[PDB]
């Protein structure tokens, strides 16, 4: 296996604009194959990315700042991963979702609003090349990935991902670690061949001739582990704070993340924001698409290597020598100032000051059936992406949307435009809810953790258990979509529209 700890973790650069005003900013990002070399021992990977980098460069914008990205897909028109056509016209779709952005809908990246090569042919939900992020929303790390239809876990597989950093002004008295001292971190598992091409399955292994090739896998677990593209990487940190916000940009992976010197994570930060309280932990877990905001603070280990070290399986247990390990720190840079940062406990206003109105309470369930082939085919409700809407609620009023898992696994879910609260957990009894539909708890509600006490966009909705949320749907109306984070799930076919309704 490749020799861990090996190559320096790349800094993405800040995109600069191609145009900004006071009261403008535009940005221009083009979809590019490219080459890059993922670790010291193998020659260099073919890749799609954006601005033809891997992961795509980190914008960073202020809240409210009035933003335009032109997205634009100068990819081949052929794809280099295999796809399989019986799941769901150009072969290679592409349209950009800000994961986390509170976006007007024909900016949100719609799957159905993809377009090919130079926009010669766009999807029946395309109607504009640049995309208007307005910001006006809480300081917050979100991320940029690509959201075609059926073609999502390919196109992202192949390195469309990046980061996006929202700055709110208010914030800056916290005094939060910052500049050199903010760091991304990017996490995506990959499996990589000799020659250094990318590996992606072609079909489940005891493929069944009944099946079709190539065919759809329920599930990725890649075999190495890659920060900000480069596998298991070293960076080398000064002894003082500094904050990390970190993105699962993996296709499936869930990661539960420790230091091996058994030092604490300070959360900081959930996928909508800061938290009110920071919240010092030994370990989280880390599903697709959700973001943790953290300090780590090295001040104490000056001349160590510490391990990012994962706990969490993936198709089996871990494997000490490859994937329980994500990255290494190594607290030698010289100090280049005083540590003037800040782990402050106060840091925002509760979500729970918000005493909204329950206009609405919704029952979901995460199911599925069983295709022609004998495959899995996921869906949410047992409705088809295809199917007529039935997630409507009415814009600015808020819901409880309850969600029920009778399957054997955790499923990410994620709402786009809105963050929302997390209000409890509550295991129920399977067999008895899947031969009759009743649904009978065995045990009390468990009200969030510390962790999840802000605004969430993506949860865990674990096995065995119905998940409560409340959100607002606001401020915008217009179609959306809700859908497990599961990238090989949400392709076939666990997604559904969302219509806020005016
Ligand atoms: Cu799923």
């Amino acid at each position: 296996t490749l020799e861990k700890f090996v190559d320096a973790l790349p800094i993405p650069d800040t995109l600069k604009p191609v145009q900004q005003s006071k009261e403008k900013t535009y940005y221009e990002v083009t979809m590019e194959e490219c080459t890059h070399q993922l670790h010291r021992d193998l020659p260099p990977t073919r890749l799609w990315g954006y601005n033809g980098l891997f992961p795509g460069p980190t914008i960073e914008v202020k809240r409210n700042e009035n933003v335009y990205v032109k997205w634009m897909n100068n990819l081949p028109s052929t794809h280099f991963l295999p796809i399989d056509h019986t799941i769901h016209e150009p072969e290679v779709k592409t349209v950009v979702h800000l994961h986390g952005g509170v976006t007007p809908d024909d900016s949100d990246g719609y799957p159905e609003a993809w377009f090919s090569k130079d926009f010669e042919q766009t999807g029946p939900y395309f109607k504009r090349e640049v995309y208007h992020y307005p910001n006006q929303q809480r300081g917050a790390i979100l991320w940029y990935h690509d959201h075609a239809m059926a073609l999502t876990r390919l196109n992202v597989y192949a390195g469309l991902v990046g980061a996006y950093i929202i700055h709110d002004p208010k914030e800056k008295r916290l005094k939060l670690p910052s500049d050199e001292y903010d760091v991304p971190l990017l996490i995506t598992d990959r499996t990589i061949n000799e020659d250094g091409s990318l590996f992606y399955p072609s079909a489940p292994e005891n493929p069944s001739p009944s099946l079709p090739n190539p065919s759809i896998v329920p599930a990725f677990c890649g075999e190495t582990i890659l920060v900000n593209g480069k596998v298991w990487p070293y960076l080398e940190v000064e002894p003082r704070k500094y904050r990390f916000r970190v993105i699962n940009a993996s296709n499936t992976r869930t990661y539960n993340l420790s230091l091996d010197n058994g030092g604490d994570f300070i959360q900081i930060g959930s996928d909508g924001g800061l938290l009110p309280r920071s919240v010092k932990l030994n370990s989280f877990s880390l599903a697709p698409a959700e973001r943790y905001d953290i300090i780590i603070d090295f001040t104490a280990y000056e001349g160590e290597s510490i391990i990012l070290a994962n706990s969490a399986g993936c198709g089996g247990d871990v494997n000490p020598e490859t994937d329980a390990n994500i990255m290494q720190f190594r607290v030698t840079k010289p100090l280049a100032q005083k540590d003037e940062s800040r782990k402050p406990k106060y840091l925002a206003s509760y979500p729970s000051v918000q005493h909204e109105r329950i206009q609405n309470i919704r029952t979901l369930k995460l199911a599925g059936t069983q295709d022609e082939y004998g495959r899995p085919v996921l869906l949410l409700n047992n409705k088809r992406w295809h199917d007529p809407v039935t997630e409507t609620p009415k814009v600015g009023t808020t819901e409880i949307w309850s969600i029920i898992n009778p399957t054997r696994g955790t499923h990410p879910i994620h709402l786009h435009l809105v963050s929302f609260r997390v209000l409890d957990r509550r295991p129920f009894d399977i067999a008895r809810y899947q031969e009759s539909g009743e649904l009978s708890y065995t045990g009390p509600a468990v009200p969030p953790p510390p962790s999840e006490k802000g605004w969430k966009d993506t949860i865990q909705a674990h096995a065995g258990e119905v998940l409560r949320i409340a959100a607002t749907f606001g401020p915008y109306s217009g179609r959306y979509v809700w859908h497990c984070h599961i990238l090989e799930h949400e392709d076939y076919d666990m997604m559904r529209p969302m219509d806020i309704t005016d």
